[PDB]
């Protein structure tokens, strides 16, 4: 029910989780914001189709990171 | 069937249309952006459940406008 | 309402905001990093009933009022 | 003061802001493109004297309150 | 010469042209800026490997536009 | 007596001290009007000096403008 | 010459505004001080350096880079 | 790579970016209204293979380099 799930820690030191049903839903979210609220927040967990990707970096860099991964291998 | 459709004119003087499946999806998109790309753009058409609302304003003001409306009148 | 400000937004619609006191206005200036209306042209600025001859953006009102002598109104 | 919010700023000092009504709070949210305090952690959020159990940033308060059934207070 | 050429009109009504040696250079500029100075400026010409793409939009929308096009036909 | 009416020292994100000076109060006010957002606005102030007097200020660079406006500075003339 | 740099631009209310800098270094410090300058996207009606009208066509924000690329020594 | 800059981002990781010339760097500064890394601490700054004694944020590198006589190198 959720291809992409992202957990990050916000400036109040609380965990927040956002999900996207498809990859295209994630792309639309990136295109919609001039600046995302969470763009500078460290990512605690990035999962794609249930697979944990070993991502280290900010929420804002996820978009670029995803494009350079071979994603078809996750089924 | 999209519940919300918004057409606005961007800085290239081109009409752009975005859609949301639920009010919740629209609210989430508002919460996600520190600043939305389209927030200062004039709205050409705001449609809710197939009804054209009589909306004269910017994209960024839609959220506050919709919250003051009784949307139960639209079916 | 001690201060009333009318401006034109990017959809070319008139909008009006009011502040009950000068301190309410000051507080709204300190509260935003950027005000939504900061770059909007001002059509009318009213101080205690008086139409001030103001020509400029919403964001410039604060510095304008600071330099004026308001005790005469 | 129906709404009172205490938060910690970037100099590590506590600051408090108050809103006389929920509608005054809504107006302040609508007024700023970005609020100065939006990324500051909230130390206390009170509503009609009730200490709400809020854990989050100042900028997330608006969406939080919108979700709560405040009538219980 | 340059794989990507972009001409836009700035707020002084002057035409400005920027160029990128490769698509990856263009991608690097996009990732580097939180906000690019030209992002809201209308594009008058977008050229890819010498070919005028029929692009109608802002500078800021070019990246997503390019990502969706099949570029190996130029 | 003092070259600059306003001197401000703050700590940036690299944890280094930066000092800016304003020859007059008007120069400072002009600088506040000229920036939509100032680079240093969220930085803590380590020292705020007005006409050579270290004011006992605790806050961000961005909040100096409002602080000064509310102070009675007549005691410094 | 009163001020080394004089800039007139048109703000969003379509009014002419003029700012001056006594020295080039004052002008540089003002460009370092703002993350974003209020006037950066405003069109420039006149740019005067040491009393000389420069033939400047552009936005306020681009002046800094324009001046850095010019040989301004002819104006000394 | 004539200019090499290592900084630390919102997540102590180090990242390195390079520019082929001073002119290339200058163009990169003109192109962003705000650079993603502008507030990040610089851990190393190299010009033509020489480590410069730079203590500051990424965003302040430009004003630092502009004041140096780089022909020395
Ligand atoms: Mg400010
Ligand atoms: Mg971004
Ligand atoms: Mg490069």
């Amino acid at each position: 029910l959720n291809m992409i799930e992202i957990t990050y820690i916000d400036a109040s030191k609380n965990e927040r989780t956002v999900t996207f049903e498809s990859y295209e839903d994630f792309e639309r979210s990136q295109q919609a914001c001039l600046i995302g609220v969470a763009d500078y927040y460290p990512v605690q967990k990035l999962t794609y189709k249930g697979h944990n990707l070993d991502y280290h970096g900010t929420y804002g860099d996820i978009f670029f990171y995803l494009m350079k991964q071979d994603l078809s291998q996750y089924n």
